[PDB]
């Protein structure tokens, strides 16, 4: 029953933060993979 | 010239992994700037 404006704002910010977190982890995983494989050269 | 195929494969793999990392770094940076801009509305 909260104002649609606030509801939409909170959702959009939450979603952007989640995207950032996901990509942070994806990047960390890719770095770990590259580093592992480099030390197997 | 004296490198085995397996090592050529490993080099190609590392090169591809470094590129995946580079692209994800850019993507993450873009997500971060996006989140910063969105959080201004709070």
């Amino acid at each position: 029953h909260m104002r649609a404006e606030e509801r939409e704002r909170l959702a959009e910010v939450e979603a952007a933060l989640e995207k950032q977190r996901q990509l942070a982890e994806a990047h960390a995983q890719a770095k770990a993979q590259a580093e592992r494989e480099a030390k197997e050269l």
